[PDB]
DNA sequence: CCGAATTCG
């Protein structure tokens, strides 16, 4: 009644092959889930193109027109749009940036916010700046209203430990939910064979992370979306999609 | 998008 459902993906818009039936592999799950909100990364034109033929019960805020950017979608006629924002990366050598939308569902307030942060190994430094710069945007939110971020954030464990870590007033919704080990990586590539890496790597690059008053948001389950191979032998991405659902208490 | 290689202005 009062649960609010999201997804956030990178959907890998940057990998040219099989494109159709990966788009019609994400389109399915968005319209098979349907959530309340829809968190895109790796978004390019021709496939934004593609959302709003596909996925036109959603309407689509997008984080830029060109190469490739970020999107948040919203389910028309339960989500109400009231603002957006996009604030920049000065340093990205990526074209990354944090994309915010303020909005009210079920009644209440939000303010949802998305990233791709920073990619690779080594560029860990300004990855974890942009991390820094986002979590400040959470932190100087109203306190009227509850923010999420859900997006690809590329994190490494140690890459937290060692920026010290999340502010006390920030969660992560796989943690607060007792780090389950159904959901615990994103990307893997063992499970996945989209990128065809023969090593075995495994990660928690897609992150959920929330600042809201004591008791008012209470993740309640937490799923791995995109799993099931397309007819081509391969997955929708790279990456697992995260489905979330969420208990809002007045 | 790991870790590494190639292309070219
Ligand atoms: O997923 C981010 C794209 C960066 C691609 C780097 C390829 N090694």
């Amino acid at each position: 009644s009062s649960t609010i459902s999201f997804i956030t993906w990178n959907i890998d818009g940057l990998d040219g092959c099989n494109l159709p039936e990966r788009a019609r592999g994400v389109c399915s799950c968005l319209a098979l889930y349907s959530p309340d909100v829809v968190f895109l990364q790796e978004v390019i034109p021709p496939y934004c193109a593609y959302l709003k033929k596909r996925a036109a019960s959603y309407t689509i805020i997008t984080g830029n027109e060109e190469g490739y950017f970020t999107a948040i979608l919203l389910k028309k006629g339960r989500v109400k749009f009231k603002s957006q924002e996009i604030i920049p990366f000065p340093n990205t050598k990526m074209m990354r940036n944090l994309l915010c939308v303020n909005v009210s569902l079920g009644g209440n307030e939000f303010c949802l916010m998305t990233s791709h942060l920073e990619s690779t190994r080594e560029h860990s430094a300004e990855r974890i700046r942009q991390l820094k710069t986002v979590l400040g945007k959470m932190q100087e939110a109203p306190d009227s209203t509850t923010v999420i971020f859900a997006g690809d954030t590329n994190l490494r464990d140690q890459e937290v430990i060692k920026c010290g870590g999340l502010p006390d007033n920030v969660f992560d919704a796989w943690e607060f939910l007792g780090k389950p080990k159904h959901c615990q990586y994103t990307w893997d590539t063992k499970a996945n064979n989209n990128l065809r890496i023969p090593a075995a790597y495994k990660h928690r690059f897609d992150r959920i992370f929330f600042r809201a008053e004591e008791g008012h948001l209470i993740p309640q389950s937490l799923d791995l979306v995109g799993l099931e191979k397309l007819d081509c032998g391969r997955f929708p991405s790279d990456h697992w999609g995260l489905l979330c659902t969420l208990n809002v208490v007045l």
